[PDB]
RNA sequence: GGUACGUACC
RNA sequence: AGGUACGUACC
């Protein structure tokens, strides 16, 4: 096309073509990044007419947007007039960052590519005063300890040092932050809702908070905000599913004697039970440590039976006790696992595994959430010819459950719907992730049709860019108001519809309405800042910006401050002396005959390390150097220490430093 | 692995 | 403040 701007869009850039630090606040749809676009070829064509030095570089913080903020606007028009660059973690070029820098006028790259060359930590560097433009996306992240206010806190040190060379002069950077909401911090006041509109205005040095005011009839035109529903479950079924696993957790409470003060099935329970797990390992108590495991694992089913069906309650009780099986068994290619306790925990669920299997065939007793969500979808996939939709839920296994849902039932696949899920790709879930290349596929088969309705967590909300959809239910998800305004962002097609599917026994009913006061204060807050006389302002950002500083200096000094048993039976293994890390991450131990202690069991090598004596994990095996190697896994055992046990998560939660 | 942010519950 | 869990992300 040609570079131009719409009305709405040209009355929030103006400031910015001016020269002055700016925060954008426009919709979702309404065309933030061509803002950007226009503002730094603008910049850049200036500092060409004057003879100086221009350079924009563009943060932001998803891998998938570098690539995607070049296809759809940067490289289109810029490319054939500067030298423009999409840089990532994920992409290997074989020059440096500040080569990088040196050649390239417009830069686009996740930010911690920037802060690890203005760190260094190993090796002329760059400086925030090479760039003339620094533009952030998503810019309601500049918050906290995040990459973004870790960049804009350099900025506002050499701010600070500028001020002392006119005394005895160092050039600061442009800055434009490109948001849809700024979001209120989490406050229920009007005062904390205006005081975090404050620190984000401070954090990125803004001039002034920007909306559309002047042609707000030609915003709201051009994006149309969806229908909003609450569909409410009162859960007055009968539930013997429910009645069932909760006579189990009786019975075996009643065998270890622990004892809870806490319902079935909720949070406290959760965080209970695993203290009591951790509790019982430390003291040897293996008894009460191997119940209390079990306990979780119910636990779990029951809120699964609560939010999803009671097969997968069923199946993810089924699949531990099958996962129990293989590693108590005594296999070939070996060198009794089975307790009392052991034992008594199998025996119980065999019993009781006959009607559990059967109850769960009976879809009457199954969830009330489900019918409401099936309702809503029939409704509406069948209101328009070509629909499309996203269902938010909270867990990894909820979305593959409700896919498998919409699957084992053809009336769905009748309607027309063909269900996919979306989920992360992070590795510190129980449940495995996507990969990017994943992600990525599914929504692009989203936009193609081949694939028509989403089943996702939080990663579908912000950032990335997805088909409009014609309904978005959130399935008993309620986070924070950035996100809720972010996923009513997504339904914008025509007659499009926003859907809050709940049960009023949990509480996401009232949390929805919290974060709706807070949308309405923080639009309050936003005008409030905006209608603040100069010196007013000015003086509130520099007490912030001032107290930003102290509370990194704060952090900083925070954070400038043996023998390895079973978990389960206590059992001596190693020494601190045999422990060794691979690549500075992945320990091992290197004892000379650590064979005979571990067996073998599969499921960088997909194969078990498990207890000779009761088959608890350790870890896995993986080849390095073309050696077999044993790596332990650190929450799999208890620490002694000479001088008290201990129990930790991660490797570097002990005071040990290891040798390479 | 390391780190960050979001939510719920302590 | 910190802790537990879920979720997401970046290097
Ligand atoms: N001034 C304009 N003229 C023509 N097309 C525009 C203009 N502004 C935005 N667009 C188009 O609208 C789309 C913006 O959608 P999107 O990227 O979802 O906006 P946002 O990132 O603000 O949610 C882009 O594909 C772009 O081509
Ligand atoms: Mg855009
Ligand atoms: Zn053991």
């Amino acid at each position: 096309g040609d570079l131009t701007l719409r009305d709405y869009q040209m009355e929030v850039a103006k400031p910015a073509l001016n020269g002055e630090n700016i925060i954008i606040c426009l919709p979702t749809g309404s065309g933030k990044t061509r803002v950007a676009v226009y503002i730094t070829k603008d910049h850049l064509d200036k500092k060409r007419k004057a003879s100086e030095q221009g350079k924009v570089i563009v943060l932001v913080n998803k891998v998938p947007l570098v690539e995607q903020h070049l296809r759809k606007e940067f490289n289109p028009f810029l490319k054939h007039w500067y030298q423009v660059i999409g840089l990532s973690g994920d992409s290997e070029l074989k020059i440096s960052f500040p080569e990088v820098v040196k050649r390239y006028d417009v830069i686009i790259c996740t930010a911690q590519i920037l802060e690890n060359s203005l760190l260094n930590a190993t090796e002329e560097s760059v400086r925030l005063s090479d760039f003339s433009l620094i533009i952030i996306d998503q810019c309601h992240h500049t918050q906290k300890e995040g990459v973004y206010n870790n960049i804009m806190r350099r900025y506002l040190k050499e701010k600070i040092k500028n001020r002392k060379q006119a005394k005895e002069l160092i050039p600061q950077p442009q800055i434009l932050g490109l948001t849809a909401s700024p979001g209120v911090g989490g406050a229920r006041s009007n005062s904390k809702a205006e005081e975090h509109i404050l620190k984000i205005c401070a954090n990125l040095d803004a001039c002034r908070i920007m909306t559309v005011k002047e042609h707000a009839s030609q915003l709201k035109n051009q994006v149309k905000e969806p229908f909003k529903k609450t569909v409410i479950a009162d859960d007055k079924r009968r539930d013997p599913f429910r009645e069932r696993i909760i006579e189990i957790m009786q019975d075996i409470q009643k065998y270890c004697q622990l004892y809870p003060k806490s319902e079935f099935g909720s949070q406290p329970y959760e965080q209970w039970v695993i203290r009591e797990e951790r509790r019982a390992a430390k003291e040897e108590k293996r008894k009460e440590r191997v119940c209390a495991e079990h306990l979780k694992k119910y636990n779990d089913a029951l809120q699964i039976n609560d939010t999803i069906r009671m097969v997968d309650a069923y199946n993810h009780l089924n699949n531990f006790y099958k996962e129990l099986k293989r590693r108590k068994t005594a296999e070939s290619d070996d060198d009794s696992k089975q307790d009392e306790t052991d034992e008594f925990l199998m025996r119980l669920f065999h019993a009781k595994k006959k009607q559990l299997k059967e109850l769960a065939r009976k879809p009457e007793y199954d969830n009330e959430k489900l019918m409401k969500l099936r309702n809503t979808l029939m409704e509406e996939f069948t209101k328009t010819e070509e629909p499309r939709g996203i269902i938010f839920t909270k867990t990894r296994q909820s979305a593959l459950a409700l896919y498998h849902w919409i699957m084992d039932n053809p009336k769905f696949e009748e309607v027309g719907i063909k269900a996919h899920f979306l989920i992360g790709a992070g590795h510190n879930s129980e449940t495995k992730p996507m990969t990017q290349n994943e992600q990525r596929e599914v929504i692009d088969k989203f936009r193609g049709g081949s694939i028509n309705l989403l089943i996702a967590t939080t990663v579908a909300e912000e950032g990335l860019d997805i088909k409009e959809c014609n309904i978005v239910i959130r399935y008993g998800l309620v986070t924070n108001e950035i996100a809720m305004v972010q996923a009513r962002g997504r339904a914008r097609a025509d007659e499009s519809t926003y859907a809050l599917v709940a049960s009023s026994g949990s509480g996401a009913v009232e949390r929805e309405d919290v974060n709706i006061f807070r949308e309405n204060m923080m639009y309050k807050a936003i005008r409030r800042v905006q209608e603040m006389p100069p010196e007013e302002y000015l003086n509130k950002i520099q007490d912030f910006q001032l107290q930003s500083i102290v509370e990194k200096q704060m952090k900083a000094k925070r954070d400038q401050r043996i023998t390895f048993l079973c978990k389960n039976c206590h059992k001596l293994i190693c020494s601190g002396e045999d422990i060794q890390v691979i690549e500075n991450m992945h320990h091992v131990s290197v004892k000379k005959d650590f064979q005979h202690l571990y067996h073998k069991r599969e499921n960088q090598t997909n194969v078990e390390i498990i207890c000779k004596d009761c088959g608890q994990v350790w870890g896995n095996m993986m080849v390095y150097r073309g050696l077999d190697l044993p790596c332990l896994k650190i929450r799999n055992f208890v620490v002694a220490f000479e001088d008290t046990k201990e129990i930790f998560k991660k490797w570097g939660e002990l005071p040990i430093i290891f040798p390479d």
